[PDB]
């Protein structure tokens, strides 16, 4: 158990990704906050508000007495060539998957400065690193994440805080013929599953990643490898 | 002259890097459309507000009878790390430097796809590639910059549209010693200067870039190579 | 106790990473051949020598039975800037960093591919990513182990073999340019070869089951400036 | 005419990529030395043995004062997979490829850091970036000179040169197989050696001048996605 006692909050908690890593952190003993939108204890919790990240965190705080890990992870798949993409869908994607990374990366920060130290995964995506058709804003927010990432490891590297990004490619959680497209472009031959992010997490937010910062760990059969 | 009658749309063109860019599409022959938020065709626009920019590529359309070229330059630079960065600053930033490029791009496209092609330039920067300490919003627009960029060419490639970014380094356009830190980090010796931008700009939006698309171009004097 | 009987060779294994990283596979319950041009099983080989390289393939099959995991590690740093270098520093470098990991990893690959599966880690660097003043020789060959790294992860993925590189920053193992040095790291010190080996552990790893054809920074922010 | 008078070297210069570059600098107005295993003045130079590449540089410094430019651009394709890609194989890749872009680049810098400034282009490639099924040495090989060309930056930077990198992707010069090739670039061709030459002749020029260390993909998009 790896994470015994450690006050630990993941975002997009309810399901994919986020419930695996939550799962994870709770059987290594962590005290775990489940933040969503909607349905460990759960806080609801629309990322893209300043003030119920706010919230999330002070609640955070006053229950068990410190943040030690954040996994910024919120974000929503809906999405368009630009063409098609109207301007309220752009906006609500990069409101969640950036935004909402500036937001809740913004307050963990400054409660694990008052601490002297703490860990940050952020949600990145190989879209972080390579489009896609149809992948508009969904990669402009995942570039957005990956760099985010790299200036925080900067500015609080020096300050004992390592700010990291995992970057899945497509995690089984659709037709048939468009399945396997996606697994035709993944060099292992199958999709993630969620269990396989949250492990790649739970080492970014561990002491065995300890002189890992600003980086991106590509969880991806090989997807961005050509 | 290269772009004799082409008719191109420079944003943020009322200075830097857009007034060098849209001076030499001048030269060269071209009807240039320059946008900014204040004083070639001058027309106001704030990038970020969808109507406006609708209203920028109707006007050209109306004026020149099609679009050619666009170069979606409009950027501000205002910033601090996050612990400074208010949600308001953070905001301005990601609307005009990443929600105005896919407001410009989308609107060029509809234009560029209705006419069978055409070509997009991008503003990206080092800081679509790595990061800098205080530099969190700019970083975070420019690293969504650089992947909508991708995404575009990717869908858009195959429509005979070509769309790639240009990633300055700083341009000489401050205390000294902050000056001097700033050469230091790039290895020929001196910031660039704005015409060495437009230089790359004017290579990325012709014909000598035929095949060039989804591409960054580094115009940094070495910056991001160490 | 990730790694119970696997059988492991670490290439450069006498010293630094290659030392810690094979310490760090005996506490984990792994049977460890260790390579390298002199002094766990230890076998004297040079990496840059293909009948030194299968010979010490062939012996860690005899012994054990099988190979699960190659760390490809053996390295030279003895550089210069390009008008200093001379030819044979230049393809010394080459044939130790970047030809020793094509024969580590092509006699591992055969191995791999005939019981069925196994893991390959390379030794990558920064420098497989960034260039530095008189970093020349070693640059070029750390650049060449990352793609050659996601070469194999595209063959070999789909034959349930994964290979992926760690690259680290500079690692404590002259003051001013120790400083220099330092001041490149964000995090504010130079690495430990500990905290390499432990990357490579966790690539090593089924807790990077997922995990094909990657480059994980151990650098401390290095690149991300 | 952006290179009047200017002398130029072409590596790999007989055919495709050379071939197109070398008569693109001569309608430009460049004096233009063309260097190649085999057939603008033209010299015979194997580029992977040292003693030939600096007899090139030599002789062109002896027949036209200077060396302005070099395009350091041959190299080879024939490759494998790494268990079937021999060590000859292997070894032919890199000395070419990688270790000829060493030697061409190491005796242009100096011939330029005694005439004050030069510039260089590095022939690199989409596979300096990505790899792919079969292409074991050729990505090693450019990776490598994606490495070496930033390193060269940083170093001549500051020496009034710059070094920078093309980065084609493939170029038109077996139906099925090249429907498939063609599938891999979003603008839905290959390229011609011609657009490959027109990125050359920009960053040679004084179009480029602040563009350093960079490398320029000519892929269509193909490592975009
Ligand atoms: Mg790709
Ligand atoms: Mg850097």
């Amino acid at each position: 158990m790896r994470f015994k006692d450690k006050v630990v909050i993941v975002t997009g908690g309810a399901s994919g990704i986020g419930e695996a890593t939550a799962r994870a952190f709770i059987r290594e003993g962590a005290k775990v906050v489940i933040a969503d939108f909607s349905d460990a204890l759960f806080i609801k919790t629309d990322v893209a508000d300043t003030r119920a990240v706010q919230a999330l965190i002070a609640r955070t705080v006053e229950n068990y007495g410190r943040l030690d890990i954040m996994f910024a992870n919120a974000g929503i798949a809906a999405d368009a060539p630009i063409d098609e993409l109207d301007e309220a869908a752009w906006q609500k994607t990069i409101d969640i998957n950036l935004t909402g990374v500036y937001l809740c990366d913004k307050y963990a920060i400054d409660q694990m400065r008052s601490q002297g130290g703490g860990v940050i995964v952020n949600c990145g995506s190989i879209h972080s690193h390579v489009g896609k058709s149809g992948v508009t804003a969904y990669a402009a927010a995942k570039g957005g994440v990956k760099l985010l990432t790299q200036t925080l490891a900067i500015d609080y590297g020096p300050q004992n805080i390592r700010v990291n990004a995992v970057c899945p490619g497509y995690i089984d959680t659709i037709p048939d013929d468009k399945k396997q497209a996606l697994v035709a472009l993944h060099p292992m031959g199958r999709l993630g599953r969620a269990e396989e992010v949250a492990n790649a997490v739970l080492f970014l937010a561990s002491d065995e990643a300890s002189f890992v910062n600003g980086a991106s760990l590509l969880v991806d059969g090989g997807y961005t490898a050509q």
